[PDB]
């Protein structure tokens, strides 16, 4: 392993190969600022191998941040191979990347829990120590030389912290690496395993040198312990185009494969299937063997279907982008994936996974309500319903990507969907003169018109079977069963919205 | 301030007045079980208090400060402590004496600095962890405890805060003659020196009993000695009448209502809720701007939308209250603060008072822009009907929230129930199948919609004759929407019956758990 020599002036100290430096300071002293500046994230002189900070030096330095951002439903080995496939250079073969991932698994003691779901506070899985080990293994794949972590033992027990310090010191005394860490409140064994200790107070450095020399230095200065105690406690108290296409498509494929489990968890929730089944049963019971002559009942059923399947997916889509932002930023900063690949992977996964439920709903409902028999009408209404669902999910994604607050986005989406629903043409027919323009921007309007045109058409049939060829009543029936827009205009506008909402969501993401 | 002497056999040890005993052990050893059993909450061996069996008279003197801190966010420190004093102090004393006891408790715990400061939580800003723990300790200091058995007081706190808390806890034992017993997760160096008696637990077995200072010499004499400068506790862990009853009930209800006012205000007067209500009102006033009575179908749609909105909102919003306060309810009912009846009625009255402002403003804005029936009697009648419907729906929400104690499952069940109620409201489908006609009578939206239609149109003769129906099938379509299947008084009676019955069922469901 190439040796890395570290120098910083204005705080000052040396970090050399084989030295396990630890930054010690009171909570709030400012250890995090120096720890981040040593890595190079921040933007006196800091010199690495007697040279200025350059991108050639940064490819061999890691940073295991305190925040552990891991995907829950992925096993340890699946996670690490996905990381390896996306982080290692593309010139190498797949088998070599897999072997590197396995070597990383083997050398960190994660063999015991290789086939175990990572999980989180919600889904049961690995413990905190294994989570931290996986976090370290994330950046151990690129073979770093300057490994600067940040609070690795925070939130862990004494035994787990001791074992983690054991592994971290072994990675520096057996591989020639410059492991630099910072510890909140060191224990006895944790402190005795130190090699170099840096004390920080109000940003000013109190002591630099070996940890063992700290006690002798301080007792020589004039300050000595008065009772049996931990020395660290005393210290704290004192203180080409083809290649580009191949890369893009490989990134998209890997991201889709990785996000499949999250997509499955998002859509196939037991508290969503229950609602869908209850809605289907109620729809099939309230309209059991409906008659085509009862126009108003069928129109109400169609409007209810439109309301339900415009409200559900649009509201369900506002949580995805704000919830994965930390992961997106952290892995993009490392060069794992770009915005385009991640966005398209999310779009394709959502499109694939958010269509099964409405299909089952319509399949159950169509043949019990006694709608128009045949194959062409059923296929046409299924296609219209799926297109409407996709457009509504597009609006949901756009509003979730515009502002990054989940509850504010939910409130705005509810207001927008209420405005759309109150202009679908079912509740109000005498729309005010200055208020007639918003029906053209409503997805529910186009979906309802398409469903009505599919089920009844121009309306001549039920017009003549009902009796007409009151006058006001038949005018009301006609204006219910005639279209203010054509059959193709609705489909065109639906497709245009489906594309435009995603385009706007991508632009809004690009700003942040 | 008076001596309590403690002996326990089968683990064995003694804790005497003026002794600051602390239980030390690795995480998972079982210190919590012994600490809880010493207090008396557990129910072989004997735990003898003052050379006697555990009795409620002795149970008064002892006090437990649990690790979990359950505090009301919006209340200030002094407001909280005076409410506690008025609740759990004896009713024979005057109000001024209780307030003075609360003030003295504030003064003696160093909480004077943050007396007029909101307690808050992770969401609302306020006091820090040390002050939260100090308030939690002050909760049980009002009854003048003589055996204070806490549970991990310094967990989750900084070194300086933990040292100061240990300072205060030791001062309360060496200046007032109290038997303070705690347990510390991982003691520091300065903290351990203040220990007076240390008990070491390993797999439930007592490794060492006696003075903390004697631990090092004893363990060196046994054969185990430190090999490097290290903290001693680290080595130890590594080795390891009817009138009076009525007065009491009504006073408890009054105090609870006064205390819960701020939480009720926070629950209802949320800016997002106001924004939703304002947007709904504006949309309703814009879609039906200067509506005409002759357009019956549009007005019926408006009434049904109002019914849907104000049946869906409060019923779903009222489903979170009971599950979120269960820990507080159980903890303060165990101490004897309030009974189930007083707490339930206080919550009911607070919700009734605070859940009527928004619909009143909504209807007041909407009525005079949609151009509904003019006058005063119709407006007052429709306002009363809307308020009654809102209360009934909130009753269903409360009942379902109190039946099963899970917020999201309750929300799903409430949404399913409200969808079933809405689908059978009489607006979407008129040809109801024969086997599903009974479900219309159990719907609150049905009765509310019928009442609104009867208020606005009545028997419907007027618009029938102005519309010209003074085909027959076409008139039947108009007639079937205005002519109701129930009377005007049956709907009101059933609404009142549901308003009472849902709350009764909620109380029964609460009584079970």
């Amino acid at each position: 392993c190439f040796p890395i020599t570290l120098k910083f002036v204005d705080v000052t100290g040396m970090i050399s190969p084989g030295e396990f430096m630890a930054v010690l300071g009171p909570s709030g002293s400012g250890k995090s600022t120096l720890l981040n500046a040593v890595a190079g994230r921040l933007h006196g002189k800091i010199l690495i191998n007697d040279g200025k900070i350059t991108k050639q030096t940064l490819k061999r330095t890691g940073f295991v941040a305190q925040d552990d951002l891991l995907y829950p439903h992925l096993t340890v080995r699946e996670t690490l191979v996905f990381v390896a496939l996306l982080r290692l250079p593309r010139s190498l073969t797949r088998d070599v990347k897999l072997r590197a991932a396995e070597s990383v698994i083997s050398e960190l003691g994660l063999t015991k829990c290789e086939n175990t779901v990572v999980g989180n506070t919600f889904i049961r899985g690995i413990s905190g120590g294994e989570r931290k080990r996986v976090s370290i293994a994330h950046e151990l794949l690129i073979n770093p030389s300057l490994l600067v972590l940040d609070e690795p033992t925070s939130g862990l027990d004494a035994t787990a912290a001791l074992r983690l310090v054991q592994t971290l010191a072994g990675l520096a005394h057996g591989k020639g690496k410059t492991v630099v860490t910072s510890i909140h409140q060191p224990s006895s064994r944790v402190f005795q395993m130190f090699d170099t200790v840096l004390l920080l107070s109000e940003g000013k450095c109190l002591f630099v040198g070996k940890g063992r020399d700290a006690m002798a230095y301080f007792e020589s200065v004039g300050f000595s312990p008065a009772f049996p105690m931990n020395p660290a406690d005393f210290l704290l108290d004192l203180a080409g185009i083809t290649t580009c296409i191949a890369t893009w498509f490989s990134q998209l494929c890997i991201l889709l494969h990785r996000l499949l489990k999250e997509r499955r968890h998002e859509s196939f929730d037991l508290l969503r299937i229950f609602q869908v089944v209850a809605a289907s049963i109620l729809c099939g019971l309230m309209w059991w063997h409906s008659d085509y002559r009862d126009v108003h009942d069928r129109l109400g059923l169609l409007f209810f279907i439109s309301i339900f399947w415009g409200v559900l997916p649009s509201f369900n889509a506002v949580f995805t982008f704000p919830q994965e932002r930390a992961i997106f930023t952290r892995e993009r900063a490392s060069g794992m994936y770009t915005l385009s690949s991640y966005f398209m992977a999310h779009v394709l996964g959502s499109l694939s996974m958010e269509l099964v439920l409405p299909a089952s709903f319509l399949t159950f409902t169509y043949w019990m309500v006694y709608l128009r028999p045949g194959i062409v009408p059923f296929l046409l209404t299924l296609s219209v319903l799926l297109l409407y669902v996709l457009a509504s999910q597009g609006l949901g994604l756009a509003l979730g990507a515009a502002i990054m607050d989940a509850k504010k986005a939910s409130t705005i989406v509810t207001v927008t969907m209420l405005a759309f629903v109150l202009t679908g043409g079912y509740y109000v027919n005498k729309v005010p003169s200055g208020m007639v323009w918003m029906k053209y921007v409503s997805t529910t309007f186009y979906c309802y018109r398409l469903l009505v045109a599919i089920q009844y058409g121009s309306g001549e049939e039920i017009l003549r079977m009902l009796g007409c060829d009151t006058s006001a009543g038949c005018r009301f029936v006609e204006e219910e069963v005639i279209g203010d827009v054509g059959m193709w205009t609705s489909v065109g506008v639906l497709f245009l919205m489906f594309f435009g909402y995603r385009v706007l969501a991508y632009l809004a993401l690009r700003r942040i």
